[PDB]
């Protein structure tokens, strides 16, 4: 019911207020605190996000909750507690862990990213699926990011919240990501309200690289305008081997149409396999056709044409 929805928000945003003083003032928070700090995490950086810390007492949350009289059970359905199906008791879920709030898209505390700072795993302990939590619709820093996005007519998506924070603090406001998850339908939903303009800047790797291309792809068969920034790295990386405006400009500077970006990869192999060759000349028209950009369109054909040593004209007779 709406009415227990908004206990569960009350409990997040209750529970909050406590996991940021045992951050900020207590003995136990010290570690993880000096640990944030040694990682570029001002004590204003950490406020204005609410970061916290959950102690390992394994009550801290269950006392706190059932103090302010609470449902415990309903504490466990908002995905705060655990329950012991032997015992059939019930413990604080997240323990020993640094506290990143989870706000949802009218910036309510919804659930938690509890993550390690002693290497214990999962590195990053998310909220379970709860009436209020809902990875398919969530988009961490949306409530923060809307009104930039709406601005720039455009949105930045990252391959976690983390980068989202790093990237935001460092002047890139624009910025959203998911909770782990691929980009689902209801993202995509939400965010064609907002812009179609959509770029991707994931992991330089080749499992980020993959990620590109797969959500990229997606996205333009949805009807998106898709780009694409690629690092030399991460943007944590980028940022404190750089600077921030360093960053923002190598943002700004280098923004590639899903296309181009796309054939760039392909470079190497459409080069020395021929039936790659013709295979990938068929998707790239097929790509650019579903450009809804005639500008851009246009460009992608003048950029993608030389990679496979055919001229613009021939390239747009095929699409």
């Amino acid at each position: 019911s709406n009415a227990d929805d908004l206990q569960m928000i009350e409990m997040h945003e209750l529970i909050q207020e406590f996991y940021y003083y045992a951050l900020t003032k207590t003995v136990e928070g010290e570690q993880a605190l000096t640990y944030l700090q040694e990682r570029g995490f001002t004590d204003a950086l950490i406020k204005e996000r609410g970061i916290g810390f959950a102690p390992d007492s394994s009550h801290f949350c269950h006392d706190f909750l059932q103090k302010k009289g609470y449902d415990i059970e309903l504490a466990y359905e908002a995905g705060l507690l655990s329950r012991n199906e032997e015992n059939f008791s019930y413990y604080d879920r997240f323990r020993n862990r640094i506290m990143f709030p989870l706000k949802n898209a009218q910036g309510r505390i919804v659930g938690y990213s509890g993550r390690t700072y002693t290497g214990q795993e999962p590195k990053y302990l998310n909220s379970p699926e709860t009436p209020i939590f809902q990875k398919r619709k969530l988009l961490y820093n949306l409530d923060k990011a809307r009104k930039s996005i709406r601005k720039l007519d455009e949105i930045v998506l990252l391959e976690g919240f983390m980068d989202v924070i790093k990237s935001d603090t460092a002047g890139l406001k624009n910025v959203v990501a998911t909770m782990g998850t691929q980009l689902s339908d209801e993202h995509i939903t939400f965010i064609r309200k907002l812009t179609s303009n959509i770029t991707l800047m994931f992991d330089g790797d080749f499992a980020g690289s993959e990620a590109t291309l797969k959500t990229g792809q997606h996205l333009l068969q949805q009807g998106l305008n898709v780009f694409v920034i690629q690092l030399p790295m991460d943007p944590d990386e980028y940022i404190g081997k750089y600077g921030n405006d360093a960053f923002t400009t190598f943002v700004k500077n280098d923004k590639k149409s899903f296309a181009h970006y796309k054939v760039s990869i392909l470079k190497d192999e459409i080069a020395h396999n021929d039936l790659s060759y013709e295979r990938y000349l068929k998707e790239l028209s097929h790509d650019i056709s579903l450009m809804k950009s005639s500008i851009l369109q246009q460009k992608a054909i003048n950029d993608v044409a030389p990679f496979f040593n055919v001229s613009p004209e021939q390239l747009a007779n095929e699409i």
